[PDB]
DNA sequence: ATATATATATATATATATATATATATATATATATATATATATATATATATATATATATAT
DNA sequence: ATATATATATATATATATATATATATATATATATATATATATATATATATATATATATAT
């Protein structure tokens, strides 16, 4: 439907007037505020204790006693940072839970927005050119079911490696040039550092279906009604298609444990060629070293948060 | 780098000063451009 | 030997896969999973497409730092000898003009690129797709190629 | 051992100061919109110069 | 009958002039919105005094 385009300028508008991101971005301190939030984010494992946020906090606006433009002033950084970190809850692009501060899927989409503006990684690259080959040949294997087709496949991939273990065996053997090894780390650094996108988001696709859960059962006269449909399956009222399952899905695999304790050598062992020293900077070497556990962590952050509405909200279908 | 630190706060206000991008942002009227621009661009990125 | 290690692992593993495809133990992704890693490949392949309008900003800015320099060195021919007496482009633009033509020298190797071509359209005649990607998303992905090297 | 007085554990009442939350009003910056003048661009009529086509005329 | 060099007629292309519409640069005015400042009220924390619940010390 072509109307969809006009639609779609009304979503544009509403995201405008409502989006966090869209909003901190058009305000004349937002230069300041991202600096600030990115500082304050960026060598965190997990969270911020939030005494501990407010002396960084009041450290780096110390950082900007020079940028008085902006008010920062030096009788109490203290003072400033409780205020600021408030201001910045109150725009729900921070939250807190559990005595930490997160960041909300608006102050990542800010962030990456500001530090993709001029000297982002490139993706235009002949590294990703190889992987979208190796991905694309891959699906097409484990979209037909014709045997005949899977083991013609299987029966011409062993010749090519077969060929090339024999290659390899004379001793024709080559290793990355140096600026392959570059371009290469970068890609897989762009591609690993991505997983951890979405986190933030899933627990607000969970707290959205909880709300209109609440919202559906409050808004019948009699609540008996439906609360049958509810209650006649014993498996998590939280059924949130669009990012519980897929989310799910990635914990399906997460949980093999032995690609996780592969992977953990193997990222260390990348990072310790001489050319990880120029391909990625200090902070891009601390994110993808630990990234393996970074992830399972706040896997079973999320975990636990959507354990916690599941039952709260099954205390709340009883008693109703 | 260390001196980044610094150095990012003075790098994000050139940016929202000069950077095109950031400039349309930051205007009144951007989500009717920004609306516009995509749909002239959706069916060809040959140019 | 760790390379002749690791390849023969991976023949090995080949070969359990080969022995269970003979045997029937064929398993096809659901649509559940099948949306997913249509979607997956979707995300990668437009990526290819991101930065060739920079790489021509950063080599239009080279040729501009070039001629102002040119204008500022009064009362020298030794640098400018020097750039006509050698055999590489003008334009070193080291941090994108490297990349792009190590790039280009991958999209010039047709023998893969019509096997994604065809890839390509294979992938998106599956049921499945029609529900992963909407119209507009189906069409650019189908195009990939050409408008890569047109670009 | 008796009789008096005081002390310890806990909470509530009252006061002091700090700090935050809320609301309003204000000044400021800025975006933006309009208006003016100017320059620029296109169309039409006519005069001017150039170039080509056709024909004549010399030499073979 | 063909080439080869003038001459004449015609058409094309260009330059000049004017009328009309549009674009650009600059300046100004206006409105809106943002951010800040100010004022007020309330909340929280601490301190001090008194009241309630419980036990012990001092003097004879």
């Amino acid at each position: 439907m072509e109307e969809n385009t006009r639609q779609r300028t009304e979503n544009y508008i509403s995201a405008k007037n409502q989006h966090p991101a869209w909003i901190l971005l058009a305000t004349r301190r937002a230069p300041l505020v991202l600096s600030c939030l990115k500082t304050l984010f960026e060598k965190s494992h997990d969270g911020i204790p939030l005494e501990e946020a407010i002396q960084s906090l009041s450290s780096i606006l110390i950082e900007h006693v020079s940028q008085e433009q902006y008010d920062i002033n030096q009788d109490n950084p203290f003072l400033q940072a409780s205020r600021e970190l408030r201001e910045w809850i109150k725009r729900r692009l921070i939250v807190e839970r559990d005595g930490r501060i997160f960041a909300t899927d608006a102050l990542e989409v800010a962030i990456t927005f500001v530090e993709s503006l001029d000297n982002r990684f490139m993706t235009s690259t002949a590294s990703r050119l190889s992987t979208v080959q190796r991905e694309i040949e891959n699906l097409e294997t484990r979209l037909n079911p014709n045997p005949a087709n899977r083991v013609a496949t299987l029966r011409r991939r062993i010749s090519e490696l077969e060929r090339e273990l024999q290659e390899a065996e004379a001793g024709h053997i080559e290793v990355l040039e140096t600026h392959q090894a570059v371009e290469h780390i970068r890609d897989v650094y762009n591609l690993a550092s991505s997983l951890r996108a979405d986190f933030r988001r899933v627990e607000d696709s969970w707290r959205e279906a909880d709300r209109a859960l609440r919202q559906s059962i409050i808004g019948e006269q009699y609540h008996r009604g439906d609360i049958v449909e509810r209650l006649l399956n014993d498996q998590d009222a939280l059924l949130n298609t669009p990012e519980g399952r897929v989310f799910d899905s990635f914990q399906q695999q997460l949980r093999q444990s032995s690609e996780l304790k592969a992977m953990s050598e193997r990222l260390r062992v990348i990072l310790s060629h001489p050319s990880a020293s120029d391909a990625l900077n200090r902070l891009q070497r601390h994110d993808l070293r630990w990234l393996v556990k970074r992830l399972v962590d706040e896997s079973q952050t999320v975990l636990q948060a959507r354990a916690r509405s599941e039952r709260d909200v099954r205390g709340f279908m009883k008693t109703g």
